[PDB]
């Protein structure tokens, strides 16, 4: 019967699909989390740069003024 | 053979067609999200640099 | 017998794999190429905007002087 | 022949799954690495620009007004 062929194929297609897409999902999650981490670390580094720069600037403005 | 040929060709097309599709669909959704957090990140930086430069100048002028 | 099963299995396995990877590769090529253009485009914006704020800045430090 | 069909069904599913997962894994590592490096190369890009910006802005104010 082509019913038996259709059926056996779909069983195999489903199992292979399920277990392939499950693994590729887990790998994509891990990559998403790690890129976010990367992004925050990047933002934090930048916001420190701005803090130091704003401070050094205001310090220098202050020294100009006191003259 | 007619059977084994039929089953073999069937399994191959079917697994290939459906795996490609399911990963593709899944990729479109991932590549969309990764591009958004990417642009969100740029929007974040931009807005922060805009604001701090505006505060720098408004400082400078106002103090001098 | 098993050799035959084993042979059908290596054939199916390789036909599928080659087709799937040849697909997820071409896909990853597009996305890579697109995140690069987005990355550079976003760099060009931030740079212009810094130029514009350096000009405003010099204009200001030029007036404070006058 | 149930034993033959069974035998063939098991091996195809194990092997196709094993072979595909492994290739995509391999493709993904190579692929993820290149997103991640392009990403940090872009962040470095911004950083060295802000370092140089802030440094020039600093030098101007001190040279002009101090």
């Amino acid at each position: 019967n082509p019913d038996f062929i259709e059926a056996l194929t779909e069983k195999i297609t489903e199992e292979v699909t399920a277990k392939v897409t499950e693994e590729l999902t887990k790998q994509n999650m891990e990559f998403f989390a790690a890129v976010a981490k990367q992004s925050q670390d990047n933002f934090d580094r930048i916001n420190k740069r701005l803090e130091e720069r704003d401070e050094k600037l205001m310090s220098t403005i202050r020294l100009i003024q006191e003259q």
